[PDB]
């Protein structure tokens, strides 16, 4: 049902009153296009979050860059806390980020690239998934759980990282 | 179905020194607790945000604010564009804002707060859809959307926006 309540000093204040008097105060956060960044978009409790593609951009040179693509859901403070899980299909590495709203990210001047990766993680898996692991260890300036999957793939073609990219480019054509 | 691209520079290159390369330069964000914000955290693309809570403070004076319950859902660039859905049952009004990562929002200094709203509106609706002229209303410190509603409530007890809080709470008893 439908209930009011109040600190008892607006008890004789009208609804009407008293919405005037917070809109007064409040102002304008002006969420308008052009407009929105941390500072007026307000925020959510109880979330996780979800997307294609996943990027972050260095913060010792503010360039470097890897994007991750597939299907992919982060749990934020939802348990078990700070997961990521789900598919990665995709992984680019290169200098400058650009899009990630009304369009896909994307590397400005890209290096190198993979695509069907087809590693999948479960939510219950939580810290230990593969998915996990491998972008975590990227985020921070660990490749070693990247090295070992593409490892486990690259097998299958008598290959591994110390392969060059033409002898890779060769074998899975 | 595995694959690579990358600039042609990189072809003799091993997969290996190629990572070595990107991670020694790229770094690391350093995202742990404590020292995530906004220049470390990354970000997502094609997704959208949900809640049992949305909050958001004044711009002007930094503490006036409010907060939405219930079951949201923020279609960010997804169609309809920026609309926000689903069930607002809550709605407080006051100083100060705690919390919202691993404990509910909460306004510090509550004035007021209204439970049972009983508002729904469908993604389909956009920003015609109850729910979301509400709350943008109130964002933009326009509590016109949020009076009607009220009075549509309201008027099932013989009274209206321009009735007191004691009044109301009389009533709704
Ligand atoms: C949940 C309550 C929210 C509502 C009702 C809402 C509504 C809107 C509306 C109606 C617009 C554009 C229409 C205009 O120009 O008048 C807009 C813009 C925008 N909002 Fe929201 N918003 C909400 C929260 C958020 C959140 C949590 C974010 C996350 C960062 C966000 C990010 C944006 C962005 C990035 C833009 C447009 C920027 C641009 O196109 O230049 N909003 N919002
Ligand atoms: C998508 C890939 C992400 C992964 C794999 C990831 C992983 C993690 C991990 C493992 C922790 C805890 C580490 C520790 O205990 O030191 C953490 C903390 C945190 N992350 Fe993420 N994260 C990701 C993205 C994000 C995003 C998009 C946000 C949203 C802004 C975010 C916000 C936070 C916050 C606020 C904390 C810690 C806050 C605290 O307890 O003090 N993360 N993350």
């Amino acid at each position: 049902a439908f209930s009011v309540n109040y600190d008892s000093s607006f008890g004789g204040y009208s609804i009407h009153d008293y919405l005037g008097q917070w809109a007064s105060t409040f102002g304008d956060v002006n969420h308008t296009n052009g407009n929105v960044t941390d500072a007026n978009s307000g925020g959510f409790y109880g979330g996780s979050l979800s997307g294609s593609q996943y990027a972050i951009s260095s913060t010792a040179n503010q360039v470097t860059a890897f994007v991750a693509g597939g299907n992919l859901t982060y749990t934020l403070f939802n348990e078990p806390a700070h997961t990521l899980y789900g598919q990665l299909d995709s992984l680019s590495f290169g200098d400058g980020l650009s899009g990630g709203d009304t369009s896909p990210y994307s590397i400005q001047v890209p290096d190198v690239s993979f695509g069907g990766l087809n590693l999948s993680s479960l939510q219950a898996q939580g810290h230990d998934g593969v998915v996990h692991q491998v972008v975590y260890g990227l985020m921070s300036g660990d490749t070693g759980a990247l090295e070992t999957a593409l490892n486990g793939i690259l097998d299958d073609y008598g290959l591994s990282v110390n392969s060059t990219f033409d002898q890779v480019a060769a074998a899975t054509a």
